[PDB]
């Protein structure tokens, strides 16, 4: 029951206004219960995405997120400066640990 | 439905060997569906116990949780030096957003 999560690419150089796209693979079905998160330093993640597609209310509409079973998706149209931030998904199918992908760590350049 | 959780302090130095206690607030009430992580800088989240009082498999026994409904306690006996770190309350009742305490960030001294 133990469900490891990969993440790529681990680090992502890009430019303002550039789409940007970050996936992550689960090493067993979890149907689609899978959130994404932004995390920007010295504060705790900031939920985006969950159930892998459902934008959350507040979040703006460039952030989207596909996927259902074992691949999924999450892209940033049009990247703004504020965007800058580590990335992370993770699963929460049937019981804990709600493992963590291993994070994309996003600049400018 | 969306539930806030406040954390308790917000940043804390110590000495090794010190015993440390975290706690956590839920807005409302969430059984004991509350997991600690540890996170250290540049990596994702790792879990210590899970559903509040759950020691989870490899995770030393000095750390504790403890709490059902709105308070949560998380106690690091015998602090080590490998415990500094920001660690971060998550609750996860019914249905997504997840939400995290804001972090209470540990250092020697």
């Amino acid at each position: 029951t133990d469900i490891q999560m990969t993440q790529s690419p681990s680090s992502l150089s890009a430019s303002v206004g550039d789409r940007v796209t970050i996936t992550c693979q689960a090493s067993q079905d979890i149907s689609n219960y899978l959130i994404w998160y932004q995390q920007k330093p010295g504060k705790a993640p900031k939920l985006l995405i969950y159930d892998a597609s459902n934008l959350e209310t507040g979040v703006p509409s460039r952030f989207s997120g596909s996927g259902s079973g074992t691949d999924f998706t999450f892209t940033i149209s049009s990247l703004q400066p504020e965007d800058i931030a580590t990335y992370y998904c993770q699963q929460y199918h049937n019981l804990p640990p709600y493992t963590f992908g291993p994070g994309t760590k996003l600049e400018i350049k």
